């Protein structure tokens, strides 16, 4: 009953579709932040920067599967945020309106508790594992382009990797 | 909090790369019959001789997993006191059997501790740890382990490069 997901750089849409799923989003809350030191690193921006926040609820088939939470740069993406009204996609929307494409990334794979708000939306029970996801992306020109943390349904999901050794 | 970066590493490998000690406790070694799916991942018959090998994983000296092996038992004679000889599975592997892994699946999910899990680990039954089940196969293409490891949710974290 759950997904296998391949880790590769690739989007929730493009995975969903890789599943014969068919994905949807609610926009659960966006805006602007201003990044500390931490993000700021993340981001390549200056502290005190302008970040733009997405937090999204992902789900299949109309199931709620994910909550993701990215951040990108204002300054680097100004009409990023508006342009949302338009791209379900993310990915779609950076390499449409802004010609960036994706080239690697770091992602780190958690298990740990969801916050109460996240249980309800997920409609999980509290006291479920869940994979707790970060994925930081730079694209072909080497620049960070996103930094994401994520609540996928422990219920729902396993990640798969190919191993090879030299 | 180990952060392990994934690869086709051992566990020893994985430790001294991160200055950490490796360290492990054999719980215990044993043969077991094969069902179907465990035939299947390991290419023997369907009523087949497995090794499995219990160890817990130590980073630096706190426990950090409980790591369940299976092998076949026909293809590694004496598989025991190699493992006691060279602590490293995957040393032993290749120094004793000339056996070396060239790619494996790995699959990582969500479980809860039992009550085994939880005596062995130092922490309390149900709470979250990471499951990672491991299928390698060797250079020559033959299947030769499948590994299912729990690690400590509080403790461990999964990295992985992604290229597009
Ligand atoms: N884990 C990644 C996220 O890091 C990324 O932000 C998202 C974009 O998905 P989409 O382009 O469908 O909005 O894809 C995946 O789920
Ligand atoms: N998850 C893997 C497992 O598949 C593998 O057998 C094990 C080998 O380690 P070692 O006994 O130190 O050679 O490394 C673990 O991390």
């Amino acid at each position: 009953m759950k997904v296998s997901q391949a880790l590769q750089l690739t989007s929730y849409t493009e995975d969903m579709r890789a599943q014969g799923l068919e994905p949807t989003s609610q926009l659960l809350d966006i805006g602007y932040i201003t990044a500390d030191d931490r993000l700021a690193g993340l981001l390549d921006i200056t502290a005190g920067g302008r970040v733009l926040r997405i937090e999204r609820l992902r789900m299949a088939n109309g199931e709620p599967m994910a909550i993701e939470t990215t951040h990108l740069s204002a300054k680097r993406f100004p009409a990023l945020r508006r342009s949302l009204v338009k791209y379900t996609s993310l990915y779609t929307a950076l390499a449409e309106v802004y010609d960036v494409h994706l080239a690697e990334a770091e992602e780190t794979i958690e298990t740990s508790l969801a916050t109460p708000r996240e249980a309800g939306l997920l409609g999980t029970d509290v006291g479920l594992p869940m994979l707790m996801l970060s994925r930081h992306s730079q694209d072909r020109t080497g620049q960070p382009v996103e930094w994401v943390r994520s609540v996928y349904r422990g219920d729902r999901y396993k990640f798969v990797a190919r191993l090879k050794r030299p």
